[PDB]
């Protein structure tokens, strides 16, 4: 039958109760064959986080001290869990071995990866599934990059040959056989990898929210869930940037046609958003997929006599922005003028020196600054390229009496970006949603 | 005190000189005059300034240039002859042949076009000839302080005066030619010095029009235009000619030598020009560009991805009009002719230094810039424009606005250019 592969995040394994939710989800569908765990999430704001505490042990070892006070809390964390779940195992055998390894000079990467490992070994028992260490099945190369062709070969050999298997998350083996952890991707990528390697049908990604929403729920009331979403589509929304699964995490799935379903461990019935492939997603005829804005931006408007004739005028301008840790969002231009739209935190403090260097090299006539802009990105495949689709957005914004301060449509076929006064941000986003939902 | 510039077309020949006289003594206040060298009479005709550079070229190869100079001297002696002016123009011409053949600079040569026309003007119009070299000065760049001193002394002390206008004296007293606004800058320079009330720029067109008459039948005339609009409407005309008058009150007034009754248009300061909320000032376009679509995984997290791309564009003779960018893509809008021949070399270079998942070339795009201060903070201006374009089935390939409050730029398929331009005008008229 179908081969679904599941990952559960920190919030899904914060304590014993969540684990019961995970067991529930797993034996509620026999096709949930493969399970990838994160390390226990914080259960309250001021709670300590395991992985961090692990690193800290390694710090004691670098510093030539015991870390017995620290490792108490770890074992304490993990013994309460396997106790409350009343599981037939001796977790100390695992903890005790980890402690030793660390104080006998284990790498940081080894140290911090044990949060996922321990959850792995617990879950294999608790869910009656074969435990398969990551270090056996995921491999890196000489530079430090993910060796694809090998890992999958191994996955097919070791993982798809099991009926039900747990596979810990956040790490694999380095070229030299020693434990290497991912730098970007967390337990999500390892989930994607496994799916790729097993040729899974679905990769369920279990979190604490029932998919993604069409808009910010603080702003719009009771906003629809995004039934379906392409990768390119999602990427556009990710940047602007709604709290959504990052590109880093899903590159292995992307090559093959493996759909991801974002799902909620605390409301499993709730259907997900279903992140499809570009050529695997259909195209709803003239419609919005999502609306995602970010506040706090400032434009640097640069009027210059025949700016259009001379070459390298702009090249000089962002050679200067490269000279600091400051990226630009957009470079809207006119006939003999050009702007730079730049986020405020990215500009914080540095602003002043930058205006001077451009004045030296480029030699404009006017150089003003106008802050208090926000950006609203409205995204969808079906607006690519529908008639009057930007006009529909401007009609909306006209009805709410809100002055437009930037338009970009042209950067991307599935995306119109509108820039407006920061006061009007929430008003705009509202207006555009209503425009497309009855 | 009304200063006046006359362009080469307005001095192309004796008949045009007559027209100029008719204008000048139909207003006592037209007290000061700047001519250009004579424009071309027909399209095949030679152009005196260029002939002057050509003599300079013969001297650089140490060959005579009599054939060329015969053509210039003939050109000028005919004007005075036809005008029946009692002067000895050969006095002036012969001196010019000598200086040129005595290794004089190209700037000196080119200047003679308007110098010579100037001494002629003095007579026809009966005004005191004031060489620009003795009044407009440069440093070691324009010497604002020193020149204005000499203008009040030498010019302002005259009832009528003629100052030729494509040049002045350099630091070391040599002749120097404006690299920038021709005779239009002289007219402004004088206008400031001689603290004028109006500056008439006399062209062969009765001001500017809201849109191209080729495209919209009988377009309204642009009575008043701010400096900032004018620039932003450059697709239709100067900026480097206009600096000095900016800080002045002095309004420029573009006017028609062949139709002096026409009020023309009036280039105003931004603070002087009034703002009509919900109005356009003009619509202007240009129609052979190509967009280069470039796509990449995490384009924006790269180290100066765009910098690198237009660095590559910097190392060729390619100026671009717009750079749309976002998330995981970037576009370059480059004028077809500016791209001519260099295209495939450019594709590789960026394909080399960058990681492009994809590169496509979409040509056939024409830009339309609709402009006016009255679309400043006003709601619905975009919306008014684009409803117009929807109505008429014009597919929009790019919208760019954000560089200026008083300008939206649409990109349409070149076939829809006229249709679009017409539509926008109709929307606001
Ligand atoms: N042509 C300029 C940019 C002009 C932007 C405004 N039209 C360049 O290549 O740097
Ligand atoms: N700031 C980026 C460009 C981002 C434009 C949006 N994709 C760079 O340095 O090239
Ligand atoms: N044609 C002159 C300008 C002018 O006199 O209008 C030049 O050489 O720039």
């Amino acid at each position: 039958l179908k081969i679904v592969v599941t990952k559960f995040g920190g919030s899904s394994l914060a304590d014993s109760n969540q684990f019961k939710k995970v067991k529930g989800i797993i034996d509620s569908d026999a096709n949930r064959k493969y399970i990838i765990p994160s390390a226990p999430g914080k259960r309250t704001n001021k709670d300590y986080k395991i992985t961090d505490l692990l690193y800290l042990c390694n710090a004691h070892v670098k510093n030539g001290i015991p870390f017995d006070d620290v490792f108490k809390l770890i074992s304490q964390r993990y013994t309460e869990i396997v106790s409350e779940l009343n599981i037939d195992m001796d977790i100390a055998y695992y903890l005790e071995k980890v402690k030793k390894n660390i104080e006998n000079g284990a790498s940081s990467d080894y140290a911090a990866s044990r949060g996922e490992y321990l959850n792995g070994v617990i879950l294999a028992k608790y869910l009656n599934a074969e435990f398969i260490d990551a270090a056996e099945v995921i491999f890196f190369d000489k530079s430090g990059c993910f060796d694809e062709k090998k890992s999958y070969e191994k996955i097919k050999e070791k993982v798809l040959s099991c009926n039900k298997a747990v596979i810990p998350g956040f790490y694999g083996s380095s070229f030299n056989g020693d434990v290497k952890t991912f730098s970007r991707g967390g337990s999500d990528v390892t989930g994607s990898i496994i799916s790729a390697g097993v040729n899974a049908d679905l990769y369920e990604n279990w979190t604490d929210v029932s998919g993604f929403l069409m808009a910010d729920p603080r702003i719009v009331e009771n906003p629809k869930t995004i039934s379906k979403i392409s990768y390119k589509e999602l990427r556009e929304l990710s940047y602007m940037g709604a709290t959504v699964l990052h590109e880093e995490a899903i590159f292995p799935v992307k090559d093959s046609g493996i759909p991801i379903n974002i799902k909620n461990t605390n409301k499993p019935s709730d259907p997900g958003t279903l992140i499809l492939s570009d050529t695997h997603k259909e195209i709803n005829l003239g419609t919005i997929t999502g609306i995602a804005g970010k506040k706090n931006f400032t434009v640097i408007a640069i009027e210059k006599a025949l700016l259009n004739s001379e070459v390298g005028f702009c090249r000089k301008i962002l050679s200067i922005l490269e000279m600091y840790g400051v990226s630009f969002e957009h470079m809207p231009s006119g006939v003999d003028s050009v702007s730079l739209v730049i986020e405020d935190c990215k500009l914080d403090g540095k602003c002043d020196k930058i205006i001077e260097e451009i004045k030296k090299q480029c030699n404009p006539d006017s150089i003003e600054i106008h802050p208090n802009m926000a950006l609203v990105a409205t995204v969808g495949t079906g607006m690519a390229k529908t008639k009057g689709i930007a006009n529909k957005i401007f009609t909306a914004l006209s009805k709410e009496n809100v002055n437009i301060r930037m338009i970009d449509q042209g950067s991307s076929e599935i995306n119109v970006i509108v820039g407006v006064e920061t006061v009007d941000f929430e008003k705009a986003v509202k207006s555009i949603y209503n425009a497309f939902n009855e």
